[PDB]
Protein backbone atom coordinates (compact mmCIF):
# COMPACT_ATOMS: atom_id res chain seq x y z
CA UNK A 1 0.00 0.00 0.00
CA UNK A 2 3.42 2.35 -0.02
CA UNK A 3 6.23 2.53 -1.86
CA UNK A 4 9.88 4.08 -0.51
CA UNK A 5 11.43 7.17 -1.94
CA UNK A 6 14.69 8.55 -1.92
CA UNK A 7 14.02 12.20 0.24
CA UNK A 8 16.16 14.01 -2.65
CA UNK A 9 13.17 13.60 -5.20
CA UNK A 10 10.68 14.37 -3.10
CA UNK A 11 9.20 17.77 -3.35
CA UNK A 12 6.64 20.23 -3.10
CA UNK A 13 3.45 19.13 -3.38
CA UNK A 14 3.89 15.22 -3.68
CA UNK A 15 2.03 13.46 -1.92
CA UNK A 16 3.36 11.42 1.11
CA UNK A 17 2.34 8.89 3.77
CA UNK A 18 2.82 11.11 6.84
CA UNK A 19 1.95 9.57 10.62
CA UNK A 20 0.02 6.41 8.59
CA UNK A 21 -2.09 9.35 6.64
CA UNK A 22 -1.83 10.71 3.11
CA UNK A 23 -0.47 14.54 2.64
CA UNK A 24 0.08 16.51 0.39
CA UNK A 25 3.69 18.02 0.90
CA UNK A 26 3.41 21.94 1.75
CA UNK A 27 7.23 22.50 3.75
CA UNK A 28 10.47 20.39 3.47
CA UNK A 29 13.40 21.35 6.10
CA UNK A 30 16.34 19.51 7.52
CA UNK A 31 17.09 18.45 10.77
CA UNK A 32 20.23 20.29 11.91
CA UNK A 33 20.99 18.05 14.67
CA UNK A 34 20.41 14.15 12.62
CA UNK A 35 20.52 15.48 9.18
CA UNK A 36 16.61 14.07 8.68
CA UNK A 37 14.40 15.74 6.43
CA UNK A 38 11.24 16.95 7.73
CA UNK A 39 8.13 17.19 5.95
CA UNK A 40 4.43 19.13 7.00
CA UNK A 41 1.34 17.87 4.99
CA UNK A 42 -1.94 17.99 4.34
CA UNK A 43 -4.26 15.18 5.46
CA UNK A 44 -6.02 14.65 1.79
CA UNK A 45 -8.99 13.88 4.13
CA UNK A 46 -9.21 15.87 7.05
CA UNK A 47 -7.38 18.55 6.23
CA UNK A 48 -5.33 18.32 9.32
CA UNK A 49 -1.61 19.27 9.67
CA UNK A 50 1.35 16.20 9.97
CA UNK A 51 4.86 16.15 10.12
CA UNK A 52 7.05 12.73 9.82
CA UNK A 53 10.87 12.65 10.10
CA UNK A 54 12.78 10.58 7.23
CA UNK A 55 13.88 7.17 7.97
CA UNK A 56 17.73 6.98 7.44
CA UNK A 57 18.96 3.09 6.60
CA UNK A 58 22.67 2.09 5.72
CA UNK A 59 22.11 -1.05 3.74
CA UNK A 60 25.43 -1.35 1.83
CA UNK A 61 28.80 -0.16 2.78
CA UNK A 62 28.72 3.09 2.15
CA UNK A 63 25.41 3.51 0.62
CA UNK A 64 23.10 6.03 3.41
CA UNK A 65 19.56 6.31 2.55
CA UNK A 66 16.79 9.14 3.20
CA UNK A 67 13.50 7.55 2.50
CA UNK A 68 9.64 8.34 2.97
CA UNK A 69 6.82 6.17 2.30
CA UNK A 70 4.39 7.15 -0.99
CA UNK A 71 1.29 5.82 -1.70
CA UNK A 72 0.74 3.25 -4.82
CA UNK A 73 -1.74 4.62 -6.83
CA UNK A 74 -4.13 2.69 -8.68
CA UNK A 75 -5.43 3.33 -11.82
CA UNK A 76 -9.57 3.37 -12.87
CA UNK A 77 -11.44 3.99 -16.02
CA UNK A 78 -13.84 6.63 -15.29
CA UNK A 79 -17.42 5.54 -16.49
CA UNK A 80 -19.22 8.52 -15.49
CA UNK A 81 -19.82 11.87 -13.20
CA UNK A 82 -22.41 12.75 -10.64
CA UNK A 83 -23.37 16.17 -9.90
CA UNK A 84 -22.28 15.52 -6.23
CA UNK A 85 -18.49 15.81 -6.77
CA UNK A 86 -18.40 11.70 -7.07
CA UNK A 87 -17.58 9.34 -10.13
CA UNK A 88 -18.47 5.77 -11.54
CA UNK A 89 -15.02 3.98 -11.79
CA UNK A 90 -14.21 0.31 -13.04
CA UNK A 91 -10.89 -1.01 -11.89
CA UNK A 92 -8.76 -3.62 -13.91
CA UNK A 93 -10.23 -6.65 -13.17
CA UNK A 94 -13.84 -5.25 -13.72
CA UNK A 95 -15.06 -4.43 -10.04
CA UNK A 96 -17.42 -1.58 -10.36
CA UNK A 97 -16.77 1.58 -8.07
CA UNK A 98 -20.78 3.68 -8.48
CA UNK A 99 -19.37 6.67 -6.25
CA UNK A 100 -15.81 7.19 -5.68
CA UNK A 101 -15.23 10.88 -3.77
CA UNK A 102 -13.03 13.07 -5.75
CA UNK A 103 -10.69 15.51 -4.10
CA UNK A 104 -11.20 19.41 -4.27
CA UNK A 105 -7.10 20.30 -4.61
CA UNK A 106 -6.94 22.10 -8.11
CA UNK A 107 -10.68 21.61 -9.20
CA UNK A 108 -9.77 18.08 -9.99
CA UNK A 109 -13.32 17.59 -10.67
CA UNK A 110 -13.84 20.42 -13.42
CA UNK A 111 -10.72 19.14 -15.18
CA UNK A 112 -11.78 15.43 -15.39
CA UNK A 113 -15.32 16.48 -16.28
CA UNK A 114 -13.94 18.97 -19.15
CA UNK A 115 -11.34 15.52 -19.84
CA UNK A 116 -14.52 13.29 -19.93
CA UNK A 117 -16.52 15.47 -22.12
CA UNK A 118 -11.04 7.84 -22.33
CA UNK A 119 -10.03 9.72 -18.90
CA UNK A 120 -8.11 7.58 -15.96
CA UNK A 121 -8.57 8.24 -12.32
CA UNK A 122 -5.71 7.82 -10.09
CA UNK A 123 -7.04 6.31 -6.89
CA UNK A 124 -5.46 6.22 -3.55
CA UNK A 125 -6.59 4.34 -0.14
CA UNK A 126 -6.24 4.94 3.01
CA UNK A 127 -10.62 1.03 3.10
CA UNK A 128 -11.26 4.72 1.52
CA UNK A 129 -10.15 5.41 -1.54
CA UNK A 130 -9.86 8.61 -2.93
CA UNK A 131 -9.69 9.76 -6.69
CA UNK A 132 -6.24 12.43 -6.31
CA UNK A 133 -5.25 12.67 -9.92
CA UNK A 134 -6.64 11.86 -13.40
CA UNK A 135 -4.94 10.73 -16.77
CA UNK A 136 -5.73 10.78 -20.29
CA UNK A 137 -4.35 8.30 -22.05
CA UNK B 1 24.13 -0.15 -9.14
CA UNK B 2 20.91 1.22 -9.87
CA UNK B 3 17.29 1.45 -8.42
CA UNK B 4 14.09 2.59 -9.81
CA UNK B 5 11.93 5.72 -9.45
CA UNK B 6 8.24 6.73 -10.02
CA UNK B 7 8.59 9.05 -13.14
CA UNK B 8 6.24 11.69 -11.12
CA UNK B 9 8.99 11.70 -8.61
CA UNK B 10 11.68 12.79 -11.58
CA UNK B 11 12.51 16.32 -12.09
CA UNK B 12 14.29 18.17 -14.84
CA UNK B 13 18.36 18.17 -13.32
CA UNK B 14 18.13 14.91 -11.59
CA UNK B 15 20.99 12.09 -12.32
CA UNK B 16 19.11 9.24 -14.16
CA UNK B 17 20.89 6.49 -15.80
CA UNK B 18 20.17 6.85 -19.36
CA UNK B 19 21.61 3.85 -21.58
CA UNK B 20 23.20 2.59 -19.36
CA UNK B 21 24.80 5.91 -18.65
CA UNK B 22 24.46 8.62 -15.52
CA UNK B 23 23.05 11.66 -17.26
CA UNK B 24 21.56 14.50 -15.51
CA UNK B 25 17.86 15.35 -17.30
CA UNK B 26 17.33 18.62 -19.10
CA UNK B 27 14.14 17.63 -20.89
CA UNK B 28 10.79 15.58 -20.10
CA UNK B 29 8.58 14.59 -22.29
CA UNK B 30 5.64 12.37 -22.83
CA UNK B 31 5.09 9.99 -25.62
CA UNK B 32 1.42 10.38 -27.37
CA UNK B 33 1.64 7.27 -29.17
CA UNK B 34 2.57 4.77 -26.15
CA UNK B 35 2.34 7.03 -22.89
CA UNK B 36 5.47 6.58 -22.45
CA UNK B 37 8.05 9.75 -20.32
CA UNK B 38 10.99 10.64 -22.63
CA UNK B 39 13.88 11.62 -20.91
CA UNK B 40 16.96 13.83 -22.71
CA UNK B 41 19.89 14.30 -20.77
CA UNK B 42 23.55 14.73 -20.75
CA UNK B 43 26.08 12.18 -20.10
CA UNK B 44 28.03 13.30 -17.14
CA UNK B 45 31.36 11.57 -18.37
CA UNK B 46 31.31 12.67 -21.94
CA UNK B 47 28.65 15.19 -22.29
CA UNK B 48 27.30 13.34 -24.71
CA UNK B 49 22.86 13.32 -25.20
CA UNK B 50 21.60 10.55 -24.56
CA UNK B 51 17.49 10.04 -24.33
CA UNK B 52 15.63 6.57 -23.17
CA UNK B 53 11.69 6.01 -22.70
CA UNK B 54 10.11 5.09 -19.35
CA UNK B 55 9.43 1.47 -18.20
CA UNK B 56 5.67 0.16 -17.94
CA UNK B 57 5.10 -2.36 -15.75
CA UNK B 58 1.74 -3.91 -14.07
CA UNK B 59 2.48 -5.38 -10.79
CA UNK B 60 -0.89 -5.85 -9.08
CA UNK B 61 -4.53 -5.39 -10.61
CA UNK B 62 -5.11 -1.70 -11.41
CA UNK B 63 -1.35 -0.99 -10.68
CA UNK B 64 0.22 0.09 -13.81
CA UNK B 65 3.77 2.01 -12.60
CA UNK B 66 6.53 4.48 -14.92
CA UNK B 67 10.11 3.81 -13.91
CA UNK B 68 13.79 5.28 -14.29
CA UNK B 69 16.53 4.30 -13.29
CA UNK B 70 18.68 6.28 -11.28
CA UNK B 71 22.58 5.57 -9.60
CA UNK B 72 23.17 4.66 -6.19
CA UNK B 73 25.01 7.29 -4.50
CA UNK B 74 27.96 6.23 -2.19
CA UNK B 75 28.97 8.92 0.40
CA UNK B 76 32.32 9.37 1.26
CA UNK B 77 34.44 11.08 4.01
CA UNK B 78 36.75 14.09 2.22
CA UNK B 79 40.38 14.42 3.74
CA UNK B 80 41.63 16.13 1.30
CA UNK B 81 41.32 18.06 -1.67
CA UNK B 82 44.12 18.89 -4.78
CA UNK B 83 44.91 21.86 -7.18
CA UNK B 84 43.95 19.41 -10.38
CA UNK B 85 40.42 19.04 -9.44
CA UNK B 86 40.23 15.23 -7.68
CA UNK B 87 40.09 14.82 -3.82
CA UNK B 88 41.25 12.15 -1.22
CA UNK B 89 37.81 10.76 0.18
CA UNK B 90 37.14 7.39 2.20
CA UNK B 91 34.91 4.46 2.36
CA UNK B 92 32.96 3.45 5.23
CA UNK B 93 34.86 0.53 5.84
CA UNK B 94 38.46 2.59 5.33
CA UNK B 95 39.40 2.19 1.55
CA UNK B 96 40.51 5.33 0.86
CA UNK B 97 40.39 7.04 -2.81
CA UNK B 98 43.45 8.65 -3.01
CA UNK B 99 42.13 11.06 -6.65
CA UNK B 100 38.61 11.12 -7.14
CA UNK B 101 37.17 13.11 -9.98
CA UNK B 102 34.55 15.98 -9.10
CA UNK B 103 32.03 17.33 -11.86
CA UNK B 104 32.33 20.93 -13.27
CA UNK B 105 28.26 20.88 -12.98
CA UNK B 106 27.25 23.64 -10.17
CA UNK B 107 31.14 24.38 -9.53
CA UNK B 108 31.01 21.62 -6.94
CA UNK B 109 34.70 21.95 -6.25
CA UNK B 110 34.44 25.60 -5.38
CA UNK B 111 31.65 24.54 -2.96
CA UNK B 112 33.36 21.43 -1.58
CA UNK B 113 36.79 23.92 -0.86
CA UNK B 114 34.59 26.50 0.69
CA UNK B 115 33.20 24.00 2.89
CA UNK B 116 35.89 22.02 3.79
CA UNK B 117 37.79 25.01 5.43
CA UNK B 118 32.66 17.67 7.97
CA UNK B 119 32.58 17.57 4.25
CA UNK B 120 31.18 14.21 2.68
CA UNK B 121 31.22 13.48 -1.12
CA UNK B 122 27.91 12.11 -3.18
CA UNK B 123 29.99 8.97 -5.34
CA UNK B 124 28.25 7.74 -8.49
CA UNK B 125 29.91 5.09 -9.90
CA UNK B 126 30.12 4.43 -13.66
CA UNK B 127 34.35 1.18 -12.78
CA UNK B 128 35.12 4.64 -12.73
CA UNK B 129 34.01 6.99 -9.04
CA UNK B 130 32.54 10.09 -9.95
CA UNK B 131 31.68 13.27 -7.09
CA UNK B 132 28.64 14.31 -8.12
CA UNK B 133 27.45 16.02 -4.82
CA UNK B 134 28.50 16.92 -1.25
CA UNK B 135 27.10 16.74 2.04
CA UNK B 136 27.98 18.68 5.12
CA UNK B 137 26.49 16.73 7.85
Amino acid sequence: ESVPIPCHFIRIGDILILQGRPCQVIRISVSPQTGQHRYLGVDLFTRQLQEESSFVSNPSPSVVVQTMLGPVYKTYRILDLHEDGTITAMTETGDVKQALPVVTQGQLFRKIRDAFSSVRALVINDGRELVVDYKVI
